[PDB]
This record gives structure tokens, sequence and C-alpha cells, in this order.
């Protein structure tokens, strides 16, 4: 009950760029998000935040042209909410923003809906 | 229930006893506790007005100050925060009423409340 009050309320601060000590450029677009929810979230934000963790600064400012802003938001909304939309467009680019940024339970989901799906050889 | 949640709390609660990311510093009867101010914020009302002004400002950590209960008090208070789960007894469960109110955390009074209806109290 406490855990989901706080989480749902966290997710409403990022979205009215409350906190938002972390900003993410994909594709252009920008994220607004909570440095110490990506570090606790993230394998790769737990290294590139491991260094600077203590700098209370300007906000950290990540970027990233390997995944689609899209690919990201899904990663991002799974983060703040737990609840990951796949479908047969995303399962696959989601799995790679998730192994990239280290992400194994997101990588997990995708293995398991891929499994309830079938691909083959042209 | 649901793992991703509580693995978030459990990771924040890590954090906290590291002094990571820890922008909100607590001075309660001389015991300093770092917190992270958006998590404060999100669960009391009291920190969603004291840090409202300056929520967007990324600067020096916010120093907040409290004589109005005891260290221990505000760590189970605080405790609870970062686990979701309060050990009340005869002992605290005025106290955590008290700095529950002063901290505007209704579940927390609710529960204080809830628990006053499993003891026995009568005028002497």
């Amino acid at each position: 009950s406490h855990h989901i009050r706080l989480l749902q309320q966290l997710d409403e601060q990022r979205q009215k760029d409350l906190f938002c000590d972390c900003h993410i450029i994909v594709e252009g677009q920008m994220f607004k998000a909570h440095r110490n929810v990506l570090f606790a979230s993230s394998g790769y934000f737990k290294m590139l935040l491991s260094q600077s963790c203590r700098d209370m600064g300007e906000p950290i400012t990540a970027t990233f042209d390997v995944f689609s802003a899209d690919t990201f938001t899904a990663i991002l909304d799974f983060v703040y909410s737990g609840k990951l939309p796949l479908s047969g467009q995303n399962v696959i680019e989601v799995m790679s923003a998730a192994s990239y940024l280290q992400m194994t339970d997101v990588i997990g989901v995708c293995k398991m809906f891929i499994k309830s799906s079938l691909d083959i050889n042209e």
C-alpha cells in the first residue's frame, strides 16, 4: 500500500519536473526523472551516476542515440509504474534498450513475451 | 505483492543509509538524518509544504530541524518512510501520532489510532 503510493507520487513529480536532477535526451525528445530512482532501477545509471552521486550541482544530463524516444518512453514509464506495454512492434526495441540500460527484469519480460510468439528465418 | 515497488524502496532505503543522492538533512535532537527530499515530499504534507517553493532548485542540500518530537520517534517515522513497516507499542504510539500529525502523514496517524483501539485508556 505505502509502496504503491510512493511510486504513484514519484511518477507525478517527474511529470511535473519536480526534483528532477536528471535530464535524458533520446532522439531530441527530453525526459525528466529522478537521479536516485534511475540509480536504483538501472545498472547503466548505477554506473553513470556512481561517481557523481554526492555532487549536488546542476542536473546531470544523459544522452542516447541507441534507442528511440518511443522505446525509452515505455522503458521510463515502466520504471515509475512497474507496467511495461508490449506488442510485436515494440518487444524487440524494448529488449535492446533494457539490455543497454541493464534492466534484467524488462529483458525477462520480453523473452517471455517473445516465447509467446513465433519468429522464423526467411 | 509488487516486487518492483518492494525492491525500489529496499534500494532507496539503502541509498539514504549510505548518503547517496541525499539532498535533505534533518537535525532532530542533535542526531542527523539523511534522506531524499523527493521521497519526503511524497510521504509527508509538512515536507510537501516546506520544500514546495524550493522544488526545482538543485543547489545545496536543504537542512530541516525539529524539536517537537524525539529522535527515536522520528527514526520510527523515517524508518517507516523507507520500509512501510511501523512497529508500534505503548511507549511510542502517542509520540508517533504527534510526530505523524505534525508531519501530516495521515496513514501513520490512522495506524496509531488503530493500535490505540488495541489498548485501554481510562481516567486516573
